[PDB]
Parts: C-alpha cells; sequence; structure tokens
C-alpha cells in the first residue's frame, strides 16, 4: 500500500502527517556525473528545502569520513523530488530521510526494504524530535512498514500508542544520524 514495493538506490520511504492522519512518502534521488549541485522539486516549503540543504552539506562530510575515496556527492548534479508532485509539503522531519536518500545514491546501494524514518538532523548529525509521532507509526504500520527510525526524544509519543498498533515491530530510537546509517546499509 505505497508508492514502491522494492526502492532503488536513492529511493527512501519516509513518514507525513496533517490535522487529518499520517501518511508515508518517498524521496526520490538521481545523478548526472558532469562543485556538484543538488536541485529539489516537489512543492517544498522553505524549511523543508533548508533541510535538504543541510542534509546535503552532512551527508558530504559524512561520505567524506566512510568513503573518502567516493566523490559523487561533492562533483554531481544532483536532482532531489518528493512526489506527488502536486501536493505541497513541508517540515524539517525528512531531514534523515534526505541524508540517507543522498548516501544510498552516491553509494549505489539501496537501504534495507521495509524501512521508513522521521527525524530532523542537524548539522552535526544530531537527530531532533518531529511531531506526529502517533499518526506516523500507525500510517507506517498500515504501509505495512516493518522497520521504523525515531528520534529517541520521541519514545513517549511511540508508547502513547496502543499495544496491538507498535507489537513486533523493529523500533530505532536515534540520537545520532550514524545510528540511522548503521540500520539503512547493515
Ligand atoms: B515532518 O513531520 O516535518 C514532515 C517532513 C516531510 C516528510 C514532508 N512534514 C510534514 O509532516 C508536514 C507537516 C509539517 C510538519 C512540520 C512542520 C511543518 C509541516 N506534512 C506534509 O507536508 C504533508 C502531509 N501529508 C501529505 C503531504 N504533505
Amino acid at each position: 500500500e505505497r508508492m514502491y514495493d522494492v526502492t532503488p538506490p536513492g529511493v527512501v520511504m519516509g513518514l507525513a502527517w496533517t490535522a487529518m492522519g499520517g501518511s508515508t512518502l518517498f524521496v526520490e534521488t538521481s545523478l548526472r556525473r558532469p562543485d556538484g549541485s543538488l536541485e529539489v522539486t516537489g512543492q517544498l516549503g522553505e524549511v523543508m528545502k533548508e533541510s535538504a540543504r543541510i542534509a546535503y552539506t552532512f551527508a558530504r562530510a559524512f561520505l567524506m569520513q566512510h568513503a573518502p575515496a567516493n566523490d559523487y556527492l561533492v562533483t554531481s548534479h544532483i536532482h532531489l523530488h518528493v512526489p506527488e508532485g502536486a501536493t505541497p509539503k513541508d517540515g524539517p522531519s525528512a531531514g534523515c530521510t534526505i541524508v540517507t536518500a543522498l548516501l544510498s545514491l552516491a553509494m549505489g546501494r539501496p537501504v534495507r526494504q521495509n524501512l521508513a524514518m522521521t527525524g530532523e538532523v542537524s548539522l552535526t548529525g544530531k537527530i531532533l524530535p518531529v511531531g506526529g509521532i502517533k499518526e506516523k507509526t500507525i500510517a507506517a504500520k498500515r504501509a505495512g512498514v516493518t522497520c521504523i527510525v525515531l528520534p529517541a526524544e520521541n519514545k513517549k509519543d511511540f508508547y502513547d500508542l496502543a499495544a496491538f498498533i507498535t507489537e513486533g515491530l523493529e523500533v530505532h530510537f536515534v540520537e545520532h544520524y550514524r545510528e540511522i546509517f548503521d540500520i539503512a546499509f547493515p
């Protein structure tokens, strides 16, 4: 019950919400070898555009430590898109999602399947709490997500849900992006 059954490299499942409830969505990225650049589409608001800029800066620094020979994030012209195209989107909570998509694309490695994540990323890779955890978790469960990555400071929201919703979910409460990296790329 979602746009991708199997995600290719550069595609990651995120989580959103409104007053009506949660939903899943996908961050898509692609690149062409020609300093690189990042072009963003998907009717993104300013806060979400800034989060893409932070994620891009941090992903470049993270990849330089983890794979110094990989120059894809420093030299390529990268495009990031969040379908559906006509739907307005905003907020900082896809920061981790965007970092992961860029690293996935640069490494040519898909992320673990049936994984979704939500979490704001700071410039140094700290993972900050987000809103809508109850709604997002319900939406993840309905979409068949079995592994969900959440900010550690949102534990209380997760445990406000009835047990039958969260039972057997592999839940990871994280404080730093490097924990997310190890989950997405085992
Ligand atoms: B996250 O909660 O910040 C998320 C980021 C990304 C996945 C879109 N954004 C949202 O959930 C927003 C609500 C919002 C949160 C925080 C600040 C401002 C706005 N939701 C949406 O953008 C949305 C929801 N459903 C469908 C389409 N778009």
